[PDB]
DNA sequence: CTAGGGTCCTAGGACCC
DNA sequence: TCTAGGGTCCTAGGACCC
């Protein structure tokens, strides 16, 4: 009975670039960190993913792709400023709004009456007014329920919408490849198929108790999603529950004193991020993390009520005795989980 | 050749009745 | 606690999203 739009900004920070600087609109570009950084791709344009560069992927092999790929560091204050933008547009239509990231958000329009309670229509003059007051577009999914709203933002990107009306909800699923569903990722995928379920279609075959066996709580979603159930609530008033910070050397670190070192670096940045939401810096707990060149990545974290330098340094030293066992590390991060 | 923000779930032992 | 076991907290790790 409900009416779900899920907003999302087309190639959003490669997209501001090229807002601001016209000259990278027809080149591929992409915003990540250097192949000596060790960078990843954080986002590219279309012509860069007429490459195949994509988000996630190691900058050495984007570069491999698309030799002639245009990198840039990324600025975040202009991403913020584009969201803020965007977010209270969304306010112009509603008040239910759950933020799912800058570039995106879900609205319940259910019991709005702009534009004859069509979500249609409300979900193009979004569009429409982003384009117009930011320059940048969006593409939108109009469905009865979250996840379908989210799979539909996408079946017309860009600056496209698609809609998924009740009526149309089974034929929808019964092809549905469980991998495009939220939450169901590579492992998953993988651990489906290799039980011959590939689709929703699959599922509905399924019997539940048998999902919840191999998969637990994970099973039971799996097998509401199938049959199209998604019941939660668009929800605004999510806060945040942790705040961490972390690098990846360019090169692996194989002493304590570079580690410490690095430390010192990081615990100013974090104190900063901490104190713009808890000026005086009460905590539930603190803790380390490091991973090593093998990828293996491990935490140390502990009840602490204040966030303090030298106990996370004392823990890093721990962690770095116990656990390093001679291997290199490429990580250092730095945790706190914020009082509730 | 593998980022940096995060969220949510699982699970053994401690701890408390 | 009335006794074999139930509920909740602490911690580490993993899958996942953007
Ligand atoms: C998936 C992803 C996104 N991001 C950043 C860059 C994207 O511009 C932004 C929004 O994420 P998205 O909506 O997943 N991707 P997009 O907006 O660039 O592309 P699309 O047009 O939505 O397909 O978040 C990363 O920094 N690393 C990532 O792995
Ligand atoms: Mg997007």
């Amino acid at each position: 009975s409900r009416k779900i739009i899920h907003v999302d900004m087309d190639c959003f920070f490669a997209a501001v670039e090229m807002r601001d600087n016209p000259a990278l609109r027809d080149i591929p570009i992409a915003i990540g960190g250097s192949r000596e950084r060790r960078g990843v791709i954080s986002t590219a344009n279309y012509p860069a993913r007429k490459f195949g560069v994509r988000s996630a992927m190691p900058t050495g092999m984007a570069l491999k792709l698309c030799p002639h790929l245009t990198l840039l560091p990324g600025r975040f204050d202009a991403y913020k400023e584009a969201s803020n933008h965007i977010r209270e547009i969304f306010s112009r239509y509603t008040s239910r709004i759950e933020p799912l990231s800058l570039d995106e958000a879900y609205l319940d329009v259910t019991d709005s009456v702009h534009c004859h309670g069509s979500a249609t229509l409300i979900a193009q003059e979004i569009r429409q007014t982003i384009f117009n007051e930011l320059q940048l577009t969006a593409s939108a999914g109009v469905a009865p329920v979250k996840f379908l709203a989210k799979i539909a933002s996408d079946m017309n990107k860009p600056n496209g919408q698609f809609v998924i009306t009740p009526a149309e909800v089974p034929a929808f699923l019964q092809t549905l490849p469980l991998a495009k569903i939220p939450g169901v990722g590579k492992v998953s995928a993988a651990k489906l198929e290799a039980m011959g379920l590939r689709t929703c279609g699959d599922v509905q075959k399924c019997d539940l108790v048998m999902l919840l066996k191999r998969f637990g709580k994970f099973g039971r979603i799996l097998w509401e999603r199938s049959q199209g159930i998604d019941e939660r609530d668009v929800n605004s008033e999510r806060l945040r529950k942790s705040v961490g910070v972390e690098r990846t050397m360019a090169e692996d670190i194989h002493h304590w004193s570079e580690c410490e070192a690095i430390i010192e670096r990081l615990y100013p940045e974090l104190e900063r991020r901490l104190a713009k939401v808890k000026p005086d810096l009460l905590i539930a707990r603190q803790g380390v993390k490091l991973k090593f060149d093998d990828f293996q990545q491990t935490t140390q974290e502990h009840v602490w009520p204040r966030l303090n330098k030298a106990d996370l340094i004392a823990t890093a030293r721990k962690t770095w005795d116990e656990r390093r066992g001679g291997r290199g590390v490429r990580l250092v991060g730095l945790h706190v989980t914020l009082l509730d």
